[PDB]
């Protein structure tokens, strides 16, 4: 089964660029504008800049590196040609259909699975890889969830905070580049604090992703919140982590925790640094998290982590992840 | 005749304020949202901070220094009961009606005058304050347009040219503050320039503006033209015009002229300064066009004028001065 | 005594503002350029706008609304004369001087009293005014330290949770505009992440402030630390706060004890909103610490709270409140 | 002979990634940090991201790939061993010798050859590569100046335009990134523009970009001026150039005239696209100048060329290239 996409947005492309790169071929790309639209917003990105390799477009397809992809306009999610294109699974990164009840939609134009990639309502699962991966179930979950960017960055810590030290609790607060949820100049919105001037302020925004971190470590439920800061930067994030620890700890024996999870069973997932970094350096990374070393602080039991991600690429490499798996099991 | 909003974004909102300031009753104010969201843009402003005053609202108003407004959320235009409301003058600036096919919707519900806040099509008459306001007839204008705000920046300065040198042709840059057209992060719209993230780029779009300032100054047809740049500022713009004119002239010689103009005829909408000012010197100025005089060259019979102006708060003024001319003559 | 200015910076010109509102009479400017430069960054602010009154000067002189004062262009403040110009407290503003050792320079020239604004090294003593100006010892305190924006943005709740709840220990990280100390592009700097271009960055750096609020309230000594994240606003920060505390609390009872502080016995320190706030909001604030309530968050004990403060504007107020306790104390 | 680098900066370490890529080895690099830092900064740039190598470093070396460079922290250039790293050609990137004079102190240090990355005094020639490099004589000229970022970006379309169209005048702005001369928040600085905070504003300052252009195009002398106009971006430039020709032309032919030129002799120098970029296209485009086709005006004799530049990258290939020159000549 061929996988398609249904939102050609900041997500979207780059879930595209990762899984082309990859060898995994899309199909049937769908947004709300026409193929020269879509193929000029590929060739050029404001932050991952020329697409590497040659993009052409006609009425009924965009060309990558000379491959055909049909390219379509379609706003409601059950008129998409799905089946005609040979899609069985589609990446759902529109925004507007992160309630299961709409997204099963896709199915009824052929697919046969779902990757929301957003926090959902009413999915089968929640997934956040190198947590929980293991426990997609093929026969039963077929409207899935890939969390949020800043779910992906707390768990893989908090999985080895537990698992090494125990967590009795836990705040953060992730301070968050600008998204296209935002607004340029001060503008109505559902959110009166996101209705404000992105590129001028600092934005405090509600946050169900420390929350939603229980749906892949059931341990932290009930006893895990936090915030979101939006600041002036176009993409990259560090997520600032607040926990109380079944065991008075060092910063270096929390850092010796991480590290040894970054370069064994979370390889891949999660990152490890002790290079005195700043934003601009984990654009394109493709971790979920990288723990920055030197930032971390403890008294006794009660320690600070921080761990940067790209809340475009790493994400992006994430639900590219997850559709490789999804492909694999069937 | 009481006045009326529709849309009440940057514009609408710094109309209102200044309206407010002069005592002009504004007595409907409509756009999309609730009326706790209108009262919370007015209160707080990114770039014009706390309005001057208490701001309160309820389902039905908005309340301003204890005045009550009529506040709704009507779609289109032809529903809003202006007449109820005892509107006579509708600033429409919504962005979305700028055809006056659209916007003479308003007169069905019983406006008599409707100033379009925009470069308009098929409007009676395009007016810019201090060029062609005495053109503007009670008797025949009904739909206008106040042009743009780079517009309002370049006729005056032109027409200060044209009758003290004789200007042959000209082009123009405005190097201009993203607006609400443009997009944060790079999305679809239908200028594929516009469509990229506003705070990290130049971007090239094209401008009527020059154009439009050869029809209030009509000598000038077929001779003058230019382009725009938007860059990352929230608000303030730069017009940067090169002119051949009929004779040869010194920097200083176009100065004194311009600040003559200043000083006397076009007072309040022409402004003229000798020191070393950057863009948050102008913020909330009031004048159409800065006259920045240190930065004036000549080369013969060629020149280059540098003229200012905060593309919302002065644009702003000049809706507010055309409001009050169309209130003024019936 | 008269007071005078060594540092005439960002810090060093809102403290004149204010002084100069106030009707305190500053004599002596001291910087490392000419007067025409000092006089058109007093008059022409990129973030406080156009200095409410005029401005002159000439080679000896800056001129404001009138009233001379002495302006000087001295590198070692030895060689001030602060005494020939009736100055006897000096506000020590220009960043290089927090040493008491070298801050004592200006008693050379005559003055008696050094207010230094910033943390200082072997100073008599460190007030952050509402939590121990008392302590302020006109005999024996001469060489003063007013602490950092963010120890005065933390202290004053600090205090609060430890007087209504106690407090067990603490972790904050400050997510803070830019400063003069920062690089607008990648430039050599001792610190390697304040070496990075500072408008296109999230940079994380080391803060005493949490350490030095122990300094003002000796409780928190050993058990309070924290982190600063540099983000791109030109002014305006925000405190985020993660106390452990001695019993179990809500977010309620959080927001009461900081707004009862804030309604009595902390006025004009502490702020108390539950407005839904951001940055732009909070710029040309004379708090302290402003709290912003609805992002208050509890788990049992744990407890988490946000204040804003202006870095430049709120700290500048309290440089002048500590200026005038100094004057009226002898 | 080897290269030697002065001046480890922006321009310096991107002439290092673009002469190591080339093959060209850097054999001695001076700056006034430590190696530590050098590296760091090499490592990690907030533009061009990950130094695409190995970047390690002691007291005396740095190391990239393996490959062993003197790095030194020597401020007087007389001083620096040139001789002892067997570097017979020094790139001048400090910012602080551009005086012929000062640079001449490389050549007593056993230097034969220094090209000053900037416009220069008293330098034996001054090359823009594609326009006048054809005048280096390697007997006579031993200081030579590449000249500025803006001059190369000018001179390969006033050398089309003047070739194709002939050139009577011109006058041109350039948009242009901030850099390092300029001041992060309002400072003291000799210009009272570029004293003011770069990255909220449009900054206006003086350019002899265009008149030093007649140095390589001397058919130009006085009849060719512009301006800056600073705003916030960190690298990327384009220069909007009107000029008056000697006879009337339209848009098309211009284009045509600047896309032969492109895509013949002046190839690898000048670029030419009709696709709807913006700054963030062009960042690290090796070219001195790409025209953008799409923004060309003209009005008879009169014409609008816009051409965009990387004023870093694109000046660092320049230097690179002139480098290589100056080594094939001997
Ligand atoms: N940007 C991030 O950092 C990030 C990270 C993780 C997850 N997400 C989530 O991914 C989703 C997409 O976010 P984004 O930032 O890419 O958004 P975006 O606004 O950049 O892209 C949304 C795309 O969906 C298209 N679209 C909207 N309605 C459609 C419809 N009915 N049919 C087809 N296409 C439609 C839009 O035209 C646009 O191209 C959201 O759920 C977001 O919360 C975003
Ligand atoms: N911002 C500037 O610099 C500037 C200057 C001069 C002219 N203008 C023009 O003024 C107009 C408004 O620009 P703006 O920058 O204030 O835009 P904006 O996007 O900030 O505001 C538009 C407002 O209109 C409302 N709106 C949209 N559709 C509506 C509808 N059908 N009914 C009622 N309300 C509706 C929106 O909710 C919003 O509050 C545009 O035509 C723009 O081109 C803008
Ligand atoms: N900016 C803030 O948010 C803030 C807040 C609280 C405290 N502070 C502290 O206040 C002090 C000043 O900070 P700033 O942001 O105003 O810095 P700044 O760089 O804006 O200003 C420093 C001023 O001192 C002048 N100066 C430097 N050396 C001098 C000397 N030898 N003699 C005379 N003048 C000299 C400089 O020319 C400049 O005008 C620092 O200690 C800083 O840590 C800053
Ligand atoms: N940045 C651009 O866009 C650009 C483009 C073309 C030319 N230039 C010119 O290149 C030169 C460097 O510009 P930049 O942007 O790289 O500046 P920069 O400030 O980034 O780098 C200058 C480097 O020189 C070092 N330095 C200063 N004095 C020194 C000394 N005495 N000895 C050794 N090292 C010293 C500094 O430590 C710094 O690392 C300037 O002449 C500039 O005008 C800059």
């Amino acid at each position: 089964m061929k996988v398609g996409i249904n939102g050609f947005g900041r997500i979207g492309r780059q879930v595209f660029r990762i899984l082309h790169s990859r060898g995994v071929e899309v199909a049937l790309i769908n947004d709300l504008t026409d193929n020269k639209t879509l193929a000029h917003l590929l060739k050029y990105d404001s932050i991952y800049h020329r697409f590497p390799g040659e993009v052409a477009y006609d009425d009924q397809y965009l060309y990558v590196d000379g491959k055909a992809i049909r390219a379509t306009a379609v706003k409601d999610p059950k008129e998409i040609p799905w089946a005609e294109a040979g899609v069985g699974v589609v990446i759902e990164s529109t925004g507007v259909f992160t309630d299961a009840d709409k997204a099963k939609a896709h199915l009824e134009g052929g697919a046969k699975k779902v990757i929301i990639t957003a926090p959902a309502k009413g999915e089968d699962i929640t997934i956040v890889m190198g947590v929980n991966h293991e426990a997609y179930d093929p026969s039963r979950h077929h409207i899935i969830s890939n969390a949020s960017c800043t779910t992906n960055s707390l768990a893989p810590v908090m999985k080895v905070l537990e698992e090494a030290f125990g967590v009795e609790k836990a705040l953060m607060t992730t301070v968050h580049s600008y998204t296209n949820d935002q607004r340029l100049l001060d503008l109505p919105h559902k959110d009166l604090r996101r209705a404000r001037a992105a590129a001028i302020n600092i934005i405090p925004t509600t946050t169900g992703a420390a929350k939603a971190t229980a749906l892949v470590l059931p341990s932290l439920k009930g006893r895990f919140d936090g915030m979101a800061l939006r600041v002036p930067t176009a993409t990259g994030s560090i997520s600032d982590i607040t926990a109380l620890l079944k065991r008075e700890v060092t910063a270096e024996e929390v850092n010796a925790a991480l590290k040894a999870a970054a370069e064994g069973p979370l390889k891949g997932i999660l990152a490890y640094t002790e290079d005195e970094i700043v934003l601009q350096d984990i654009v394109m990374d493709p971790h979920s998290s990288i723990v920055d070393a030197k930032l971390t602080k403890a008294l006794g039991n009660m320690v600070k982590v921080f761990a940067w991600y790209d809340n475009e690429w790493g994400y992006a490499n994430r639900v590219a992840d997850l559709v490789e798996l999804v492909l694999r099991k069937g």
